[PDB]
């Protein structure tokens, strides 16, 4: 589990967004395994605008906050979970590093704020979906 507050948004992974967010729906993408809904209240994170491909991120399953290396947001196969068939996953980026299933939501962040959330995992990596595109996340 985990959510990324910026302004009046949240930004969560798809599969695990509650009635409240999608009654709250602001904007949603399968692909991605993405979900962002509205808050009452403002939020204190930032959002990375940026190329790093260095950063740190949370391993619930580890209690442990990982220095890595990560690829840069790509079109990836995804194999079948309990939420999604097989498919590809846009706006993926890999590192070596452990990952389960409930360390979805994790935050990866560089020195600019944050880049993204843990979404996929298996035999010794693991994929953040990226949110440094999604540049309204910074206005209104
Ligand atoms: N983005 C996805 O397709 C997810 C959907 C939920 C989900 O359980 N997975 C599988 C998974 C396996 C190992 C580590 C992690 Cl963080 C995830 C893949
Ligand atoms: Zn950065």
């Amino acid at each position: 589990s985990g959510a990324i507050y910026v302004g009046n948004y949240r930004v969560v992974n798809r599969h695990l967004a509650t009635h409240n967010d999608w009654a709250n729906l602001v904007w949603e993408d399968s692909s991605r395994d993405l979900l962002v809904s509205s808050t009452t209240a403002q939020g204190c994170d930032t959002i990375a605008r940026c190329d790093c491909q260095t950063g740190v991120y949370y391993c619930s399953s580890r209690r442990k906050h990982y220095p890595v290396s990560f690829s840069k947001p790509s079109l990836i196969f995804v194999e079948a979970s309990e939420y999604y068939p097989a498919r590809y996953q846009s706006h993926l980026m890999l590192a070596v590093g452990h990952s389960e299933p409930g360390d979805c939501g994790g935050i990866l962040r560089c020195q600019h704020g944050v880049v993204g959330i843990v979404s996929t995992g298996g035999n010794g990596l693991v994929g953040f979906a990226d949110v440094r595109d999604l540049l309204w996340l910074d206005e209104e």
